[PDB]
C-alpha cells in the first residue's frame, strides 16, 4: 500500500520524511538512501536546500546538517538554533 513516489500518484512524505525506492515514507537508510525518489534531504537544510527547516525543531548547522549539538546549534547555525 505505496505511501509516496512512483506508485503513489507522485505523492510526497508528511513531516518532509525521504520516500524509499519502495514508495514507504521514513528517516533511515531504506528511506534516504539508495532508490530514494524525493525528500532525500531531511537531515539536510539551510542555505544549500532551498532554504528548508529541519523537523524536530532540529538546529540546521553551518553545514546543512539538522541536529541538536553546538556543532549543529551554535558557530554558523542556519536556523532553530535555540
Amino acid at each position: 500500500a505505496p505511501e509516496c513516489g512512483e506508485r503513489a500518484s507522485g505523492k510526497r512524505c508528511p513531516n518532509g520524511k525521504c520516500c524509499s525506492q519502495w514508495g514507504y515514507c521514513g528517516t533511515t537508510d531504506n528511506y534516504c538512501g539508495q532508490g530514494c525518489q524525493s525528500q532525500c534531504d531531511y537531515w539536510r537544510c539551510g542555505r544549500d536546500f532551498g532554504g528548508r527547516l529541519c523537523e524536530e525543531d532540529m538546529c540546521c548547522s553551518k553545514y546543512g546538517w539538522c541536529g541538536y549539538s553546538d556543532d549543529h546549534c551554535e558557530d554558523g547555525c542556519q536556523s532553530q538554533c535555540d
